[PDB]
RNA sequence: ACACAGAGACGCCCAGA
RNA sequence: UCUGGGCGGUCUUUGUGU
């Protein structure tokens, strides 16, 4: 309507005001709504509008109920436009035309209604539209414009004199109008009444899928207007790239775009490799003269003992060579004594029986003569320091026992010149000989006594032990829980693990002591709390070794460990003792975990040898031997021991090699060089060695059985007795057992720089084969430009045939978004950064000075404070100064991994932000490939799985199956960063190339810094004398004796110019490797249609790609017995072709990789062995006790869960996680001060009050299915069946025990730092909307980052390694000293003791509303509570070797957003709205409209709590394996391997029989929630005007909306009145194009429709369909598939079941009815 | 004792003889 | 080379992705 009035009515005086905010709400009656007649077009969306419903309250003016249209860019502001076009005038004018232009950039945004002739004034009448209910949103909205829109203008006011300017904002939403120039009653009537016509136009306009995925707002435009801006006007200065980096030149970019692939050069290169690879094969492989097997094996057999024996040789030759040491592997006593209680004749005989047993004897004469106090803790005062709220001796030594004990490190620093301590230096790196004889370790491991049954049930420990036990599973007392308690038991009783028990207590009594220091000649003893065993202890630091020597009385050892791998024992009068061994504080976490190791390993290796646990039996020998070589991994921990038995999967994977080819298990001696140094290296090498013989000799026997293909023959690596499949996989993965967190000594730092100088030294000096020519005989760094074109054009056509014609142009979009989107704050993190500069280069000045890595999160507030919010605007920075720096910087370190050594590269901060948007971009661009899984991981387990069904359908039965599982070497160091860019730049826009060529042209000058100590130890040592050219390689590079491109002379760094670095291109590799495959691909389909002597052979060809590791799998079908020899020869020579097909894509084929395997595949550690899939579970059973270092107590218990559901989704029986479950207790006790505090049983009968998870009480799953379910299950459980409900009631009516780890010193540091306000709080809570949305601007990330940093995962990341020995230090004091902190600080038995006073006065239980509040995942708990009473006792029967993967499956946080801050985030429509948000107010009634209402009237203070809650109040779906009432039949199954305990039509039956008996609501939302489909209906209902047409109406257009298999079926009809016809069919996923097809048909036949008519349309299209059958996508006719709340009558036909779901006209649809 | 085809660690900072 | 004392979320030490 009118605006001159409107503007006319207000007077400005002096200067520029805000004007008051007036607020309008609904006055006068409202009428209903206008006939509205929407249909959207293929260019635009009309309406028609009927008649006004009887305004007689002068309400509807404005509307002319005539035509109106909008097209579908205009459409997202159809309510901004409509509800307002009364007041919009075309001027498309900013005020930089009518102020004159101070250069602040806001020069070129129209901001809406600027009307200016008012006295020569501007008022910017600007114009909003919400969807809040309330006036917090409103406000909120109101705020956010007018700081968006008033400092420009305020800073364009004084350019003139008196100035006239007048702002304004209006905003209309249902509730009410808000505005602040002057504004009557009536004209607010008619926008708000316009606003809610329009809501229903745009509520029917959301019926089309134009409209649903459009682009949300004007945010996703601005962020793409702003990432094209900065991409338009982006400058690298070429010529300076070109300058200070090598072959930065643009020309390689043009010509690779330009100049088209060679195919002559193609040609001859293909047949040159072809040709090499058959001679190749024919040499190494043994077809050249003709043989049979047999022979081929025999000598392929000598040549494996020939190499073995070379490498022996070899070995032998650098040894000392020795055929006999007297050396224990493991360090220990065996000693196993009975423990009775605290227990502190002849004490003159040890003085005379050496030093070791005169320092014994002169320490026992101290603790004789002197004070009990000090060797260990009296209960009395450790108990009257919670309820009131160490011992050194100095012996005289001789000089001879001194010398003696500083040969075995004790205070060796002193004698370091001594002529012994020189000659053991120097025989102490002599290497073993691998012909020692270590026959002791193979005849301990087969024959042992360490599961053999101690008999120590009745003993304190397992007492302690068997009633917490008792107590955890009192709320579950069954007999199967009694049955696995009891089988725990007596893995309890065992030998090894009481030896281990008093191993680990001794173990974590040292981590304790390790905080300690003592003067020169002091000690520390103690006695272990439970055995009687004396500890004496030399500290030199935390970072340093640990010394001890142990004594026990002889009497006490009632009996020790049978074998011969133990050290020696020195034997005195009375007491035996042992020498001074050291430990460090890496190796101390094997030790503390060892007895839940062995109970692990003693569970896993019982039921995989098919005995249950229930059941006694004797061990056997393969037991055993599994148990005993994981014992001695985890007692050495060493990682040259755990690398050789890495390596046999590797090895052993070659026994599935098929013909004709022949095992190649001798490949990987070039990584089994290297020394020996302990005699169980030697004897696993040896073994590896007869291993390697055995399979070279004989491969696996593929047997072909009745319906599936086993393999027979197969044996452990180690042991080589024949086992299963199975067991053969679990047992290569034996070596992790080692500590993955290994401190690393500086002296292995030097070793570890090789690999990033070997392969850089060998850089081509020629740059003409980097990127320009072509080579067919490419050095490596090197690769051919015509290749490289071949593979990106052929991945070009998959992605263009795949996503359609012009992909390009969303690509961009896409990539554009993905860039603009991104803000400041997601960069930041607690990830560390480099911190190497210029100031860092010279080692004259930085040798005082020692270099500390920053916080990435510091730096990125820090560039938050200077006002930079938007992730674009930083990066023209960051590339000015890494420009200005010429090179990019790194701070290297090592991997704390097992495979193998690995190098670990952190960029700084500037080159950090460069990197991010190349790896958006790659990642963008590999989300378009079919066959990438690093970027689409639902690709891991789909291809393979479909490779059978595409051979099913395309080759029909008897298909035989030809794998290759491709593993690539030096995967990093390899690819010269040119390539990369190429790749990345094929598949990107022309204007994007400018940028993506210059961002990753940095990498080819890498500038890294190398430790300090280690140039500080290597500066003085400018002689060196290694037998290794590294070595004096690294010291003439530094003292400057030669010249090399890798290290100058003083320089702290090292230059490295070749290659990448590892997963900084992560993405773009994985695009790179994609096209490689991608050409992979496409030849061997050339060559299977070729043929090979003309006739084409019929197969299918599938490949997979990841990071490096690849795999490629052909699926061909002979016809004849003369035929598959040939065949299978063909595709040999194509699978193994790829090795020297790669070197021309600079890709070197590893020898990890296993080539020509027959139904078998492996990608990424994940075993296909045809239909039965093996995944390794001694990898998660040794994962499930390294826990991260946290401040609850819970905490720890859903860290304990979360590893429990990682153990069992690796495979694991529900048995097995029911007793790793039981260790983990076991565990969690020993970490809280069950072996290191006096106080502990007091503290266990404390228990006996309150069972409180909070307070100390480890909470236990189900055993019928244990693993599966979380820890708040657990809880949830023990709160409905025990009193802890009533405490839990308690506390929540009066209105969580947790510990500080440092009391926050770091942490607060990091606060004072950052400078961030302390008064954010109340910020926070003033403006609601600043969460639930992204950001806006500087203030709200601030504040957003000030959110970041206050947060629990931000809290519990400062830890550092070696979190066990840490925890358990804290052990001492965790009960009898106040360190927790409740909801000051205090012990927690005061804790106990305030919660018991309290006990008292508790009644009642929990009510449903608390409950609810708590625990909201409450139905589904109580669901599968109550499926697990059908199986509580152990009857079954015996009956597996088919295990496959298995699968066991709006929301509040959009609903309260979208009511209080109106932001389209739900499908649901308004009535669907109202009524979920009535439910919410059900579930909470103090929840209200208003923001602030709820804030008052709520149990949170402020909104982060609030928001916390919602976030809280939003599945659990796990995955398992085993054989193909789903949760029944699946605990059934999964209890026990081979025992058993006591479209889908049974679902459509059970879905009848809810619907026939109305056991729950409504059926149509049953069959939803049960992932069934068909539901949905029209929105245009097919004009009817007269009966004449067919059908009445049925003529005019339509659409029918719906979901159906989880799509989005929008269905176009249309009808000419004589018959009726589809349009166009949008689906959403596609995973059953077949079945989804068959359903819309059943639909269609029952109304009645024909596809006869084709369509009108021919722009994109993914696939094209005819008349019920599937068409090419562009061929002819078809229709276009393309991919992006009411029950009144349910009535039934007559002979036919029918559910009429009749919507809006007189025919009935049918969901699952049928016959 | 740990690390290593011999680079390290086996204590480190403080005023006093 | 001795004498007194002080020393822990110490440092080493943890990157790119899923
Ligand atoms: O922790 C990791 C592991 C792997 N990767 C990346 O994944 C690549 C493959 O991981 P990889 O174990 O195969 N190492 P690679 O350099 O290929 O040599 P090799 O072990 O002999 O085959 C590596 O080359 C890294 O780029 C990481 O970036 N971080
Ligand atoms: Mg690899």
């Amino acid at each position: 309507m009118n605006l001159e009035v409107l503007c006319g009515r207000i007077n400005v005086e002096n200067g520029l005001s805000l004007g008051e905010p007036g607020l309008y709400d609904q006055i006068y009656d409202r009428p209903g709504l206008p006939d509205l007649d929407v249909t959207v077009d293929a260019t635009g969306v009309t309406v028609d509008i009927g008649a006004v419903p009887d305004s007689a309250s002068q309400l509807g003016s404005s509307i002319n109920a005539g035509l109106i249209t909008i097209q579908l860019s205009e459409a997202y502001k159809i309510n901004h436009d409509f509800t307002f076009s009364g007041l919009s005038k075309t001027t498309d004018r900013r005020l930089s035309e009518v102020f004159p232009i101070t250069h602040d950039g806001s020069d070129g945004m129209t901001p809406a209604v600027i009307h200016t002739r008012l006295d020569g004034t501007i008022v910017v009448v600007e114009f909003s539209t919400t969807r809040s209910h309330n006036i917090g949103g409103l406000e909120a909205a109101y705020r956010t414009k007018i700081e968006k829109y008033r400092d420009p203008i305020s800073r364009r006011v004084d350019i003139m004199e008196n100035p006239r300017v007048f702002f304004g904002v209006i905003v209309v939403s249902s509730g009410g109008v808000l505005s602040n120039m002057p504004l009557t009653q009536d004209e607010a009537e008619e926008l708000m009444y316009r606003f809610c016509i329009a809501n229903e136009i745009y509520t029917k306009a959301r019926s089309m899928d134009a409209d649903i995925e459009l682009q949300k707002s004007e945010e996703e435009l601005e962020a793409i207007s702003r990432a094209l801006s900065f991409f338009s006007l982006f400058e690298p200065n070429i010529e300076r790239v070109e300058g200070t980096f090598p072959n930065s030149e643009i020309k390689m970019l043009e010509q690779f775009l330009s100049t088209p692939a060679d195919v002559d050069f193609i040609t001859k290169t293909l047949k040159a490799k072809e040709v090499e690879a058959y001679a190749d094969l024919c040499d190494s492989h043994y077809l050249k003269p003709e043989k049979t097997i047999q022979e081929r094996l025999e000598i392929n057999r000598c040549e494996a003992i020939d190499k073995t024996q070379d490498l022996l040789a070899g070995l032998h030759a650098r040894s000392n060579k020795q055929t006999s040491l007297n050396r224990g592997t493991v360090k220990l006593p065996p000693w196993l004594p009975k423990p009775s209680s605290e227990s502190i004749s002849g004490f003159g005989s040890l003085m005379d029986h050496g030093a070791y047993g005169e320092l014994w004897a002169k320490c026992l004469l101290d603790v004789s003569l002197g004070n009990v106090e000090g060797v260990v803790s009296d209960p009395a005062k450790e108990l009257d320091i919670a309820i009131s709220d160490y011992r050194r001796f100095k012996p005289a030594l001789s000089s001879s026992a001194r010398q003696e004990f500083s040969l075995q490190g004790v205070e060796g620093k002193k004698w370091k010149r001594m002529a012994a301590n020189q000659k053991k230096e120097k025989e102490s790196h002599e290497t073993l000989s691998p012909f020692l004889d270590v026959e002791d370790i193979g005849d301990f491991l087969t024959f042992n006594n360490l599961l053999t049954d101690s008999r120590y049930g009745d003993e304190s420990i397992q007492r302690a032990v068997s009633i917490l036990l008792e107590k955890a599973s009192a709320m579950q007392d069954t007999e199967l829980t009694h049955a696995l308690n009891d089988s725990f038991k007596r893995n309890l009783s065992s030998n090894v693990v009481q030896w281990s028990l008093w191993v680990s207590c001794l173990a974590q009594e040292l981590a304790s002591a390790l905080k300690q220091h003592c003067r020169a000649g002091e000690f520390i003893i103690k006695k272990l709390k439970f055995w009687p065993i004396y500890v004496i202890i030399k500290p030199t630091k935390s970072s340093s070794h640990i010394f001890y020597s142990l004594g026990i009385r002889k009497a006490d050892v009632t009996r020790r460990l049978t074998g011969r791998v133990f050290s020696d024992t020195i034997d005195a009068g009375e007491w035996e003792l042992t020498e001074f061994k050291s430990l460090k504080t890496c190796k101390l976490t094997n030790l503390v975990n060892l007895p839940c190791t062995m109970l692990n390993s003693i569970a896993f290796w019982r039921e995989k040898l098919g005995v249950a646990p229930w059941l006694v039996r004797k061990p056997c020998s393969e037991l055993r031997e599994q148990v005993g070589l994981t014992f001695l991994i985890s007692l050495e921990d060493k990682s040259k021991t755990e690398e050789i038995i890495t390596l046999t999967r590797y090895t052993q994977m070659e026994g599935f090699v098929s013909p004709p080819m022949l095992p190649k298990p001798q490949k990987m001696l070039g990584k089994l060089d290297g020394p020996l140094r302990t005699k169980l290296q030697v004897y696993l090498l040896r073994k590896h060695l007869d291993c390697m013989v055995r399979i070279a000799s004989q491969p696996f026997s593929l047997i072909p059985r009745e319906g599936r293909v086993e393999w027979g023959g197969t044996f452990h690596a180690i042991s080589g007795r024949s086992t299963n499949l199975e067991n053969m996989v679990n047992s290569w993965y034996i070596g992790y057992y080692k500590n993955k967190e290994e401190s690393t000594e500086l002296n292995a730092l030097g070793e570890m720089y090789k690999k990033i100088v070997e392969m850089e030294e060998d850089k081509p000096s020629s740059p003409e084969f980097l990127g320009w020519g072509d080579t067919d005989s490419p050095k490596k760094h090197e690769f051919s430009r015509s290749f490289l074109r071949a593979a990106c054009s052929s991945l070009e056509r998959e992605i263009a045939q795949r996503h359609g014609r012009q992909w390009k142009q969303n690509l961009e979009e896409r990539v554009l978004r993905e860039i603009g989107t991104k803000n400041i704050l997601d960069l930041a993190s607690m990830k560390a950064t480099s911190n190497f500069s210029k100031d860092w280069e010279l080692y004259s000045e930085v040798q005082t000075k020692e270099y500390h890595r920053s916080k990435l999160l510091e730096k990125m507030a820090t560039l938050i404070e200077k006002g930079v919010m938007w992730y674009i605007d930083a990066v023209g920075q960051a590339w000015k100064a890494v420009l200005d720096d010429g090179c990019m910087r790194i701070c290297l370190f090592k991997k704390n991994q097992h495979g193998g050594l690995r190098e670990i590269y952190v960029m700084d901060a500037n080159a950090r932000l460069v990197q991010f948007g190349v790896e958006t971009m790659a990642r963008c661009v590999c989300e378009l490939s079919p066959h990438e899984t690093v970027a689409n991981p639902r690709l891991k387990n789909s291809i393979i799985e479909n490779h059978g069904l595409k051979s099913a359908r395309s080759l029909g039965p008897g298909s035989i199956n030809i794998n290759s599982s491709n593993d690539a070497k030096k995967w990093n160091q390899g690819h010269y960063t040119t390539k990369l860019a190429l790749v990345l730049c094929w598949f990107m826009p022309a204007k994007f190339h400018r940028f993506i060529w210059a961002a990753i042209s940095m990498f080819r000058r890498k500038k890294m810094m190398v430790d300090l100590r280690f140039l500080a130890h290597l500066s003085s040592k400018s002689e060196s004398r290694s037998s290794d050219p590294f070595r004096e390689a690294m010291t003439d590079a530094f003292h400057g004796n030669r010249d090399v491109s890798w290290m100058d002379k003083g320089r702290t760094y090292i230059k490295t110019e070749t290659g990448m670095m590892q997963g900084i291109l992560h993405f773009t590799s994985s695009l790179l490797h994609s096209c490689v495959q991608s050409f992979y691909k496409s030849y061997f389909v050339s060559k299977l249609k070729e043929g090979y002597m003309g006739e084409s052979i019929s197969g299918v060809v599938d490949v997979i790609e990841g990071s490096d590791d690849s795999a490629i799998m052909i699926s061909i079908r002979p016809k004849s017995d003369m035929d598959e020899v040939r065949s299978r020869f063909f595709v040999a020579n194509l699978l193994h072709s790829v090795k020297f097909l790669n070197p021309l894509f600079g890709i070197y084929s590893s020898e990890k990789s296993t080539v020509n395997t027959v139904y078998c595949v492996e990608y990424n550690s994940e075993f296909h062995f045809h239909r039965h899939l093996v995944r390794p579970t001694l990898r998660w059973i040794a994962a499930s006790h390294q826990i991260s270092e946290t401040e609850a107590l819970a905490s720890r218990q859903e860290d304990y869960s979360n590893l429990l559901t990682q153990c069992l989704e690796g495979g694991a029986s529900f048995s097995l996680t029911y007793l790793i479950q039981c260790a983990q207790l076991l565990h969690h006790y020993m970490l809280l001060g069950l072996c290191l505090h006096p106080l502990f049983g007091t503290f266990m009968g404390m228990l006996i009050s309150d069972p409180d998870p909070a307070l100390g009480f480890f909470l236990m799953d189900n055993p019928a299915f244990a693993g599966g379910a979380g820890f708040r299950f657990n809880l949830w459980r023990a709160c409905k069946t025990t009193d802890l409900g009533r405490k839990y009631a308690y506390y929540f009516n009066e209105i969580s025990v947790m510990v500080y780890w440092g009391d926050r010193k770091k942490y607060q540091a990091l606060l004072n730092r950052m400078g961030l306000p302390e008064d954010w709080v109340e910020q926070i809570d003033e403006n609601p909307g600043v969460l639930y949305r992204r950001a806006a601007n500087k203030k709200e990330l601030l504040l957003k980052l000030a959110e970041k940093v206050h947060s629990p995962g931000v809290t519990s990341s400062l830890s550092k390694g070696h979190v066990v020995p840490r925890v358990v230090a804290a052990g001492v004091y965790l009960l009898s000293r106040h360190c927790f902190r409740f909801s000051q600080k205090a012990s927690l038995i005061k804790l106990l003791m305030m919660s018991s006073i309290s006990a008292m006065k508790h009644g009642g239980s929990l009510n449903p509303n608390q409950e609810r509040m708590l625990f909201p995942q409450a139905q589904e708990y109580d669901r599968v509570c109550t499926l697990l009473e059908e199986v509580e006792h152990l009857t079954g029967k015996f009956v597996e070797r088919n295990i496959v993967r298995s699968r066991i499956d709006c929301k509040a946080e959009d609903l309260v957003s979208e009511v209080w801050f109106g932001l389209k985030r739900t499908k649901l429509g308004p009535r669907l709205l109202k009524e979920e948000w009535d439910k919410l107010r059900a579930s909470f009634a103090w929840l209200s409209t208003d923001p602030s209402e709820t804030l008052r009237d709520g149990p949170f203070l402020s909104h982060v709590q609030f928001r916390n809650f919602i976030a809280h109040v939003d599945s659990r779906s796990v995955r398992l394996l085993g054989a193909p009432t789903t949760i029944s039949q699946v605990v059934r199954m999964n209890f026990f391997p081979g025992f058993s305990l006591e479209k889908s039509r049974t679902m459509t039956l059970c879905l009848l029989s809810n619907y026939l008996s109305s056991r729950g609501g409504s059926i149509l939302d049953q069959i939803e929630r049960a992932q069934s489909g068909t539901l949905g209906g029209f929105s245009k209902p097919q004009k009817t005007f007269v009966r004449p047409g067919g059908g009445v109406g049925y003529k005019g257009k339509g659409v029918w909306t719906g979901v159906m298999e989880d799509t989005h079926v929008q269905i176009l009809i249309d009808g000419d009145g004589t018959s009726n016809w589809l349009e166009e069919i949008r689906l959403s996923s596609d995973a059953r194009l077949y079945d989804v097809i068959e359903s819309i048909r059943r639909l269609c036949d029952d109304l009645g429709i024909n596809n006869r008519v084709a369509s009108a349309y021919r722009g994109h299209c993914m696939v094209r369909l005819s008349g019920f059958k599937i068409k090419p996508a562009s061929r002819t006719d078809g229709c276009p598939v393309r991919i992006m709340p009411d029950e009144v009558k349910m009535r039934v036909r007559g002979d036919i079941l029918n559910l009429s779901v009749t919507i809006q006209e007189g025919r009935v649809m049918n969901i699952l009815s049928y016959r």
